[PDB]
Formats: C-alpha cells, structure tokens, sequence
C-alpha cells in the first residue's frame, strides 16, 4: 500500500482491528522506509485511542488530547481531520506527506471531505500514497455488515418524542444501550422521558463530546443519548443500539439561506456505522439492534459537499490548481472547481470567519466574497425582517458592540447558527462582537 501514486481503501468490517492492529504495523513500515506520514484522527478522542496502539513508536501528536513530550526524532504526525485542512487554510506551510492515513474517513464533516479530496488529488498526480480506513466507504449500499459476533436485527417503531404506552421493549432492559437521535432538542426530549422514569442517562453532541464521553467510562449508565458524532469510531461496553435512522440535513435554498431539513433516512453509511457499536465482543454474541426506518441516499444535495468546494477552492495545490473531491464522492454537489476561490484578503476573512468566528463555512463565505472585513458585525442586524431569529418564540436580541440593544437579523440566515441554545448563545456573542 505504501508505493506513491497508490490509494487503497482499507474496507475491513467495524471492530475488525484497523485502528489497534493494522495502523500500528502500517505505521512501523512507514518509518523503516522513511516516509514522511500524517495520521488523521476524526476526533480528540480517537486521536487517545491511537496514542495507546501506537505507544512506543515515535509519533509527534499535534492534538492538545494526548500529553507526551516530543524528542524531534519523529517522521510521523498524527493530528485531528479539522487541524489538517485548517492548517492548509492558513498561511502554515504544511509538508507534502509521502504517505497519508485517514482513520474513519467515512466523516461527512467539510473538512474530512476537504481532507479527502486534496488527499486523493497529490495521489492522482503521481506524488503521494495514501490510506483510507472505514468499514464503510464512500457508495456502500450494504447497512447490515459483518461484525465480531452476531447481532439480532430488530425492525420496530422508534419513538422521537416522550411517550407514556406502547414502547415498553425500552425501559424492560437490562443493559446499556446507545441511541442515536437526529438532533441535540430530539435527544432532551428522550433523555427527559428516560430521567423521569428513573434511568442514568448521559447526552452527547458535536460541541460537548470530549467532556461527556468521558462520564461513559468514569460512570454506571443505563442509556447514552447521541447525535451522528458517535459514527465516528466512539466504542461503548454497550449491548442495545436504538437507531431511529433519521438525521438532519443542512440545505442551501435559492444560494441565498441555509435550513436544516428533516429528520430524514440516514445513508447506509450511517447506518451500518451506528448498528457497528455493538456486536464487537466475540465472546459475547446476541447484542440487539433496533431501528426505526429505512435508508436513503440523503448526503446527495447535503451543504456539506458543498463547503467541502468552498474549503478546497481556497487552499493552494500547484500554481492556479484545484483539489477535486474525493471520486466516489464528487457526484454528491453541482459545482465548478474555482467558482468559490476568493482574492489573498477576502480568503484570510474567511479562514478567520470560521477559526476565531466559529460560523459555518457557508455563511463565513457569504461574509468574506461580500468584502466584509472579520470585525464588522453589521452584517448580523441588516438583514430583511425574514431573517429575523427567534428565541424563545420572540425576537433574540444583542447588545451591539455600540451599545445599542438589536434585533440579531442576519443578511444571510444559516439555521445552524441557533439550532440549539449553545448555537444561539454563540452566534448571539459574535453579533455582539465579543470574539
Ligand atoms: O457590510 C458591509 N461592510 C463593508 O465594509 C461593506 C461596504 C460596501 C461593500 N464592501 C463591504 N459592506
């Protein structure tokens, strides 16, 4: 696998051993043959799973979630699929990895697709190799996967709001379970109905992951509560799965506002990769697994594919060159390689949109190409009335930078921005010029 101009998919079922067994071996190869190497983890927290299967070989680990003291005598990187691709953004100079690993690199997030796609571009060009490792590849159409030990596939209705009759198979277990929920409000509600009737639950989501995983190891829990974030190689001593087969999908309408449409069928990607979180003990078969829906091709028209254009229109290749997406994943947007790539300054407002502004890559694009400088929060009141955001069922309102008490109105309204209360708290600081 190690030959430049080579890109091989490492497509081993969930729990086969890539992260513990293969990586360590590929990594040992690499450095007797010299090869400059990038390890990308899709989380903090698959990034300390790797420290410990890597323990003893010198690797310099680039994530503030590992606490090792680097010698210099490292020729291997590991660092999170966001730092990569944030690295490239800025005006870091990055070195050309003659071999590149990607751990889970069925992550739909923007920046593993970027991550992606600039990847499989320096590996079409004849100068690098690189490494793909995911049970489920970009175009599987297979959601029931082989596992470690059998698993009792059970198609039955899931609730997605509180429930009083009717779904008494929940709260008759024994065990733990992990169930995945299409949204951060869908799994409150849940996790409520579960407290109320006497059971520990934990909740976990994109923005408190490090910190909450963390109680599924230090704690007794009866039931985890997640988002999609938990595909991404998150292991639990669980024996249940309650999978409602739904997600939410960001959608740009017009190429003028962002919505989160749905809940909608997750792809079979997902699906196969929340079912994969159990089943992964051979000496213990028989691990259930509920689901409440069918699967649907939803990542295609999905934002995400999107940004991922965005984000590689403005990182530098070769000259005036493009990075492409990903081949198997290029179909999944209609866009032209170079319709995003923005002038020297603008592209610098809108690396620091989306670092030190913390917006989607969406909306810190529509802020940057409209030539608005990273500290002019005007944008965020001057909006039509439409744009309006509502918090608690009346008008959220800022104090401005001037102090001025302000309706928040954006010019470009992005549902992402207060699709929660952390969301809203976050966007509502930025309006007010506050980072
Ligand atoms: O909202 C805005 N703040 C600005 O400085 C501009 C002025 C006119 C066009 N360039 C950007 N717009």
């Amino acid at each position: 696998m190690l030959k430049k101009k080579q890109l091989t998919v490492l497509d081993l079922h969930p729990g086969a051993g890539k992260t513990r067994r293969v990586l360590p071996e590929i990594v040992r190869e690499a450095i007797k043959k010299r090869l400059r190497t990038v390890i990308l983890a899709p989380t903090r927290v698959v990034a300390a799973e790797m420290e410990e299967a890597l323990r003893g070989l010198p690797v310099r680990y680039m994530t503030t979630a590992v606490n090792v003291t680097h010698s210099g005598t490292e020729i291997v990187d590991l660092m999170c699929h966001a730092t990569f691709t944030s690295r490239l953004l800025q005006p870091i100079r990055v070195p050309n990895y003659n071999l590149n690993i990607m751990d889970e690199a069925h992550f739909t997030d923007p920046s593993s697709i970027a991550a992606r796609g600039y990847i499989s571009t320096r590996v079409e060009m004849g100068e690098a190799a690189a490494i793909f490792m995911t049970a489920t590849p970009p175009g599987t159409r297979d959601a029931f996967p082989d596992s470690n030990s059998p698993i009792m596939d059970t198609e039955v209705e899931v609730p997605e709001r509180a429930w009083s009759s009717g779904f008494d198979w929940v709260t008759d277990h024994s065990g733990k379970t992990v169930w995945f929920v299409p949204s951060v409000r869908n799994g409150n509600e849940i996790a409520a109905c579960l407290t109320k009737a006497g059971k520990r639950v934990i909740q976990l989501s994109r923005k408190t992951f490090e910190t909450e995983f963390q109680k599924t190891k230090n704690q007794e829990w009866d039931f985890v509560i997640t988002t999609d974030i938990s595909e991404m190689g998150a292991n639990f001593k669980a024996d249940r799965v309650i999978d409602s087969r739904r997600c939410l999908k960001p959608v740009i309408l017009d190429g003028e506002r962002v919505i989160l449409a749905g809940p909608m069928p997750v792809t079979h990607a997902s699906a196969a990769q929340r079912r994969g979180r159990i089943g992964r003990n051979p000496n213990k078969p028989g691990d259930e697994y509920m689901y409440g829906g069918g699967c649907a091709e939803t990542d295609e028209g999905h934002a995400h594919w999107l940004e991922a254009r965005m984000l590689l229109d403005n990182i530098y290749l070769q000259d005036g060159l493009i990075a492409s997406l990903y081949r198997p994943e290029a179909d999944k947007v209609a866009a032209i390689e170079g319709e995003f790539k923005l002038r020297t300054e603008q592209r610098k407002t809108f690396v620091e949109l989306m670092k030190r502004g913390d917006l989607p890559v969406w909306l810190a694009y529509q802020v940057a190409s409209a030539g608005i400088t990273y500290t002019d929060r005007r944008w965020c009141f001057d909006g039509t009335t439409n744009n309006t955001i509502m918090e608690d069922s009346v008008p959220a309102e800022v104090w401005t930078k001037y102090g001025e008490k302000r309706v928040l109105k954006p010019r470009w309204m992005d549902a992402r921005v207060c699709s929660d209360h952390a969301a809203l708290k976050s966007f509502k600081e930025f309006a007010a010029g506050k980072r």
